[PDB]
């Protein structure tokens, strides 16, 4: 069932004024590789960051108040969320803090993106307890000429 994909800088920072605090068009292209084909849940303010479908992907938006796009799936509560991806193989969970801090208990699978940044940020990724979890992927990288800061790719599993 139920994944979290998140990028992570120093600290667990996830966001700043409602965009991502750096420019890694590398951890795009590893989202958008473990999203397509899934359906992705996320929050309005996430929504609203990205301002537009995300192709591919059934679409489906949290919100307490009534929806205002057509193209994509609204539901006021995380029970309608789940409900709105139907039976398939993993439902993705792609933010922002407020739904992340939901979803955790759920989760059986994270994949992070941990990145070399000291930046400031007003939203964190929730305190996970590394012993519930096992990591079975991972894979470094350098800088390089289109992302400013090297990163790792993590993908961890429920113990
Ligand atoms: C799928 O996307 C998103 C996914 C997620 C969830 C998510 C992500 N990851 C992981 N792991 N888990 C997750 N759950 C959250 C998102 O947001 C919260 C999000 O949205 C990001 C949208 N993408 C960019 O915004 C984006 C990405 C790369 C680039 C880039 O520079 O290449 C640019 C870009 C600019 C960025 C900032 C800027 N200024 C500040 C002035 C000016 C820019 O000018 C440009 C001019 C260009 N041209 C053609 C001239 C071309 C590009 C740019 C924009
Ligand atoms: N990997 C990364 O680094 C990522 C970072 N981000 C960042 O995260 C930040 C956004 O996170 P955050 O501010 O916590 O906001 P969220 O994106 O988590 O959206 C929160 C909103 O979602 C709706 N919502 C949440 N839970 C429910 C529920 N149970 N029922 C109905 N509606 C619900 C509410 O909308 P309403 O007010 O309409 O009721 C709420 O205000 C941004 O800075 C963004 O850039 C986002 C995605 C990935
Ligand atoms: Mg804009
Ligand atoms: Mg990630
Ligand atoms: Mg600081």
């Amino acid at each position: 069932p139920i994944s979290l994909i998140a990028a992570l800088a120093v600290d667990r920072v996830i966001g700043m004024e409602n965009a991502m605090p750096w420019n890694l068009p590398a951890d795009l292209a590893w989202f958008k590789r473990n999203t397509l084909d899934k359906p992705v849940i996320m929050g309005r303010h996430t929504w609203e960051s990205i301002g537009r479908p995300l192709p591919g992907r059934k679409n489906i938006i949290l919100s307490s108040q009534p929806g205002t796009d057509d193209r994509v799936t609204w539901v006021k509560s995380v029970d309608e969320a789940i409900a709105a991806c139907g039976d398939v193989p993993e439902i993705m969970v792609i933010g922002g803090g407020r739904v992340y801090e939901q979803f955790l208990p759920k989760a059986q699978k994270l994949y992070l993106t941990h990145i070399d940044a000291e930046v400031e940020g007003d939203t964190h990724f929730p305190d996970y307890e590394p012993d519930d979890w096992e990591s079975v992927f991972s894979e470094f990288h350098d800088a390089d000429a289109q992302n400013s800061h090297s990163y790792c790719f993590e993908i961890l599993e429920r113990r």
